[PDB]
RNA sequence: CCUG
RNA sequence: CAGGAUGGCCGAGUGGAAGGCAAUGGACGUCCGCGUGGGUUCGAACCCCACU
């Protein structure tokens, strides 16, 4: 049989002994020569389809020697062309001889889904009647030909007969529909058994048509087979079972069996009976029909196995993240920019990290990289686990190298040497391969090399020349797989990508938001939890600030809360400052103004809501910008915020998407939000909330969410420490997370007891939520906080002294959380 | 050489005397078989690249008879395909043999014009390299490989040396770079000069190589030539005139030259010279290399002529109606629905004319038509006029039908027998078929017959039975097929067609507005001329109506003019009212208004914008939709208008696109609202004219713009109803015609100066613009028409009392007519 | 297509 | 799984059109032709492939 070999970092079939050259191979029987010819198909067409590999088969000679025609034109007739440069390269040392396959379509979602089928095959066994001959339909073929099935005569005149003349000629030729066949008496009815699935399949495939056995080829006579010598109900018997054994396929209802008439006619010699004529009318079939299984071949777990008839048909008609894949050139470029003249390291945080924890680690791995002059080394605590496999102690950190010049490398540090740490890095570097290949959908030419290296002080297989990365495209191409990769796991680099899919997923909002600035002076722009709100207002700040061409402080920003201020002013694209300080202080050089979280604002102190129109109307050009941003699932008391009725909050832009958090937390604001609708505040206008998010919405990013009820406080704050500790660890920073609390009086308790745990892992800074600039843990309520945001948010005890005001706090904490959000309520 | 005959409603190829059947193509001498296999092959593929069409062929035999494999095997080469059914069919009659052959690449653009190539070919003359085969690339092969063209070793020491020994072995075998060539024993410059176009033009479309002439291909040893054999300088000559011989198609700048180099070394044998090698190292070359001309045919004229190789290559590498294309479905089931069970005439307006002014056409058609119970039958008075050929005087009417279980047919109708009468309907049927399948881009097969039918008192080949038309999806194909072939000619259904892309386009843009309903309820509706502003307000009266759940008296409309006010009215989809009615009676009863045509509103009745906001802001809803549609550049007066100035008109919303008047028309407004913005009237408020329109914005809507200056009112009358005969006589309506004129006063001088020309011309009828509804040209004043639009528009002598107005009364003029404006200035 |  | 198909007929020829019952396939010394179509080869009836 053929197996892969194991000890490769990439698919590799033994197909044993092989002979090679041409003047070689015309010396072997037909026999041998097609037997060896078969193995080397088989892993041609596995490796096609499983991602490419190499086939190694020994050579009888020491020479170099050409694959050979036969070989060469059974490789061609696999591809359909005559380039076989595009999938196959041959490498040949002593008595070894390498073929190296290219996948033959990469990825969940190719460019020619719809253009060339999923898999090569050795043959489809799909017949089709192309006049008076059948053919074999190829992969083109077959593809189109089932790609259109899915969508939702005189020869009858002969076939209503009851009886035929010996020696009558039929007036018709054989064509598109009839078929004449004459057998020998001895095998008449082995030879119809053989008969049967090459004409059957092609007539019922093609649109029908009458089998004529017992009708001279080229004269047309009728002869049949003579009565001492058939049966005609044994011969009926046979050939409907021959016909019912045919292997049929459907894409409808009902799934009906073939149809067909078979008729067994008397042949009658001066009056006399004689034989037997054998007719079938096939009828057009529904669907595929096969004479046998398909002739396809596929890797799976170790052993190169068959395609089933319903597997191939499922394959050539139909984490994968298509975010990922609609903004991969975008994300490579944001996270993997190829430098032009230099070999990057990233993520710097974990290089740092690693050669701070380990002496001698940054010479080794400067050493290592003096050939590559240009490229990218992407560090890991374990590549492994980022790519969901178990990790190995005394793994330093695994690195993959892609630069110029060189094949895809991964490097496995080793604090000291192992036996286990080669099968590791294999193991790894092959995982990376098929995962770059099948998930990232490249279609180049890939080869990871797995090296392992030590710290404490079988030969690589060579690949051809267009295994290495030449430059920048190659480079850019491998890059953006590897981000639609790395956008299936859960791992450091995965989350940058996550977090940057939300910020391009905000700017397509914002672009279609901003449009309405030329239309509108005065605005009332209700948001949703998550659906970007104070990044718009940011950023149709900047927008008028362009337009209009007014300096920055021309342009205010109010808001209830000190720390979402703070963070608006440190922006310098305005001036921002709190209800407060706005009613006190005079603004009239003022032109335009922006509102945020105004259903949090409060009617104590005046009448903000006058004081803004009358300073946007008093602007020179026209009445200048009103914008109020609000959301009322997210409201913080039961008292009334000065804002203007329901029905006069118009004109009115709804930002419905959620394009601020993962996948798991914008399902948990989904949900949650019907607690609200439910059961509304008093302060709220009955008809606001009947705004929904968009069904059809996903953000396509990863997350975590997780609820850890029935927990006691010191387990809750040793929990957030480790968790903290895991994630420093695997590379995150400190400014990444936040712990959040249900009011400010529980901050100084909260803050001390976290800092008993966190004085255990080696961070002793917990910092309120008005400074976010420092590379410093946040803890705050979860009200002062409004309008900010962080990665990772630990959720402690909501709440609340009032029951009209506690359904919000869930939604106000978990709209806080981009990516992780970890939940420990009171029970 | 091969000829089209001329007798035929379609393309067929008379290829002479064919041997047909195996058992007779068996029997003839290769030159011969090959010989008719070619001019059938030359046949197929020049109907394949021209259409489809049909092939004689005389068969030397009365019976019936398989084509041949050879000929069946070709046919497959030439698709690409063992699917033969789907492109060719095969009939046969006595002593003839009919190929009917549908298009391979139908249409400007088709569906598939990325993925397959344009044309069939019987080689495409460009050969690659594959490992150590020399391979021809097929038609898909070939279009590949110039897309990618397009888009923007051992063997070298051997080639060091200058002197070689005879019986040395080559180190190396072939491969994809190296080729072993021996001498041929006989005529060697002859041989010299038939290999190198084998073998150079591979090496150089794929990667270069080396081919050594005088090495034996089995053990690799070096023979070459004897030196009496061959002359190093010339065979070196003849080497390099063969190779510049070869033709070069290149998609890059520079165009250089084939680069190769050519060595000729001594090959000793023992120490001494005994013959020469012959070592050419080919470089890759930029583009695609040809060993010979492409061998594709296609007919020209009334020959079938080879492409040249650069006629080839462009085919390979890449009116017409975009809009018809993008809208044949919605523009088919508008125009040409085809009812399930009877006989559809159209248009009916044209065949109730004929039949009045024809005895006994009624009676001819209807005799006609009995065969045929479902379809369609579109009449003309001249579908050779319709496609731009040149009228038959006598013929009465063509008829073109679409019907069940029948192919298409061309009637024509002539008054009395004529010779030149079945030449006539045969060049229109022709021309017809070749526009559906080449033009239409109708990609089944497709057939128009030709039949000649009078009034007083070769045959037509069978086509296969798939030429019929099977039912409704095949006859709106076809339809959908004719319409796009109708939008690139000027006839009345065409026109027809027109109007009905310019409201597709309104719609689209409709429901692009129309997401404003929820989001406003003051909106200012700022449109361009053309831009479909009354078109908006009357959907969104519309939309008003669903998404308010009131019932239609609740909205109300006011507008200027009584013409407009009773436009609307007459829909019954609101209460429709003037500015002065509205100033007047009682409208508290409705909860919304829009108003249009704002700008030519007058204040001197009373605060008709202070009326609407107070009507609207105390509905019961809340405040009611007030939309006010108004339209600086038509401003009729100088006087002030009772809108709120430009700054306070928000929210805002525009019509940049215009989308009422076809191209020509539209590109005038689109010129005089630039002589509007240089010179604005001053009544206008400031910015308000410096909305641009769309810049890439096109409806693809042919029109008729003729301005006829210098002319006196008599000549301008009679042009006017000499036109307006020729419209009605080809089919148009009156209904479909405006006269305007530049003021009111005018209005009745000039009924009398038209009907004194009408009545001449059968038609007693006009109208005032109060009544749209009558089957009447109407004449009328550019200012009472102001909103109102009809296909065909004279505009007279227009002008203003006051000089500002001079360009705006030519703007509403022109933006009145939808497809026809002839305008009349003054001399 | 024929024969074992 | 093997073995076949040659000129008028019988049959010899597996890589440089016998013989037998003056010639006794053809197109224009080159080429095609040994069931048909292709391929390799400097060279094919001869080797390879498909088809009948
Ligand atoms: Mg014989
Ligand atoms: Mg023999
Ligand atoms: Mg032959
Ligand atoms: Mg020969
Ligand atoms: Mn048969
Ligand atoms: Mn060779
Ligand atoms: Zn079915
Ligand atoms: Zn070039």
């Amino acid at each position: 049989p053929l197996v892969v070999e194991p000890s490769y970092p990439d698919l590799v079939i033994n197909v044993g002994e092989v002979t090679l050259g041409e003047e070689n191979r015309k010396k072997l029987q037909k026999i041998q020569r097609d037997q060896e010819k078969e193995r080397v198909m088989r892993a041609a067409c596995a490796l096609l389809n499983s991602g490419g590999g190499v086939i190694r088969m020994a050579k009888k000679v020491e020479h170099p020697v050409e694959m050979g025609l036969d070989l060469e034109q059974s490789l061609r007739e696999l591809i359909q062309s005559s380039d076989l440069q595009a999938f196959f390269e041959t490498k040949q040392q002593g008595r070894c001889f390498y073929i190296f396959v290219k996948s033959w379509s990469s990825g969940p979602f190719p460019e020619d889904r719809s253009v060339k089928p999923r898999l090569c095959s050795l043959s489809s066994s799909l017949y089709r009647r192309s006049e008076t001959s059948v053919r074999s339909m190829d992969s083109r073929e077959a593809f189109c030909f089932l790609k259109t099935k899915r969508k939702p005569d005189p020869a009858d005149l002969i076939f209503q007969k009851d009886y035929l003349e010996y020696g009558e000629i039929l007036p018709f030729p054989e064509s598109q529909l009839v078929e004449f066949k004459q057998f020998s008496t001895k095998h008449f009815q082995e030879y119809v058994k053989r008969t049967i699935p090459e004409y059957v399949p092609a007539f019922a495939n093609t649109g029908g048509g009458y089998l004529f056995i017992g009708v001279d080829d080229k004269s047309r006579e009728v002869l049949g087979c003579a009565k001492e010598n058939v049966d005609p109900d044994s011969l009926r018997r046979k050939i409907e079972q021959a016909i019912y054994k045919l292997p049929c396929v459907h894409f409808c209802q009902p799934q009906r069996p073939i149809t067909f008439t078979l008729k067994i006619v008397n042949v009658l010699k001066r009056g006399e009976l004689y034989g037997y004529a054998c007719m079938i009318r096939v009828n057009p079939f529904c669907c595929a029909v096969f004479s046998e299984a398909p002739n396809s071949w596929i890797v799976e777990d170790k052993y190169v196995c068959s395609l089933t008839t319903e597997k191939w048909v499922g394959m050539m008609t139909d984490v994968y993240s298509k975010k990922g894949l609609e903004h991969k050139k975008e994300l490579q470029q944001l996270l993997f920019s190829v430098p032009p003249g230099y070999l990057r390291y990233t993520p710097e945080s974990l290089w740092r990290d690693l050669i701070s924890e380990h002496r001698g680690l940054e010479e080794l791995i400067n050493k290592q990289m003096q050939p590559f002059f240009r490229g990218i080394l992407i560090f890991s605590r374990s590549w492994a686990v980022d790519l969901n496999l178990q990790e190995k102690p005394g793994v330093i950190c695994d690195a993959l190298l892609i630069a110029q010049n060189s094949t895809p490398i991964l490097y496995t540090i080793l604090r000291e040497q192992d036996a286990e740490g080669q099968d590791y890095c294999t193991r790894t570097a092959f995982t990376l391969k098929q995962k770059l290949v099948n998930m990232g959908g490249y279609t180049g030419k890939v080869c990871v090399r797995a090296k392992v290296l030590c710290l404490s002080p079988v030969s690589p297989m060579d690949y051809p020349a267009s295994y290495s990365l030449a430059g920048t495209q190659h480079m850019e191409a491998l890059l953006q797989s590897l981000v639609i990769v790395l956008l299936g796991f859960r791992s450091l680099l995965s989350d940058q990508l996550g977090c940057e899919v939300l910020n391009l997923l905000t700017a397509q909002q914002y672009e279609i938001f901003s449009r309405s600035l030329r239309k509108n002076r005065e605005l009332f722009v209700h948001g949703l939890p998550g659906s970007g709100k104070t990044i718009m207002a940011m950023k149709i700040m900047e927008k008028i600030r362009n337009v209009f061409h007014c300096e920055a402080h021309r342009i205010l920003y109010v808001c209830e809360n000190q720390p979402l201020r703070n963070f608006i002013s440190d922006r310098n694209i305005c001036r921002a400052e709190t209800r407060k300080t706005f009613l006190r202080e005079n603004f009239e050089h003022i032109q335009h103004i922006v509102i945020d979280e105004a259903q949090n604002f409060r009617t104590e102190d005046g009448d903000w809501y006058g004081k803004a129109k009358s300073i946007t109307r008093r602007a020179k050009g026209g009445p200048g910008i009103l914008w109020i941003f609000l959301d009322y699932f997210q409201t913080s008391h039961l008292d009334c915020s000065g804002l203007p009725p329901l029905s006069d909050q118009y004109p009115r832009e709804e930002l419905t998407r959620i394009v601020r958090n993962a996948d798991p937390i914008a399902k948990y604001l989904q949900k949650e939000m019907q607690v609200i609708r439910s059961n509304p505040s008093f302060n709220i206008p009955t008809g606001c909330l009947e705004v929904f998010p968009e069904a059809e919405w996903s953000q396509g990013v990863q997350g975590t969410l997780r609820i850890k009820k029935y927990l006691t406080v010191e387990q809750i704050m040793t929990c957030v420490a480790d968790t903290c500790r895991r994630f420093f660890d695997r590379g995150y920073s400190p400014k990444d997370v936040a712990v959040l609390v249900s009011t400010a009086k529980e901050v100084e308790h909260y803050k001390y007891e976290l800092l008993k745990a966190m004085r255990k892992k080696r961070v002793v800074q917990l910092s309120d939520a008005c400074d976010m600039l420092g590379d410093h843990i946040v803890l705050d309520s979860v009200r002062r906080f409004s309008g900010l945001e962080r990665s990772i948010v630990f959720g402690i005890h909501p709440r609340t002294a009032d029951p009209a005001i506690l359904p919000n706090v869930l939604i106000c904490l978990a709209s806080r959380a981009k990516q992780h959000l970890y939940i420990f309520p009171w029970g």
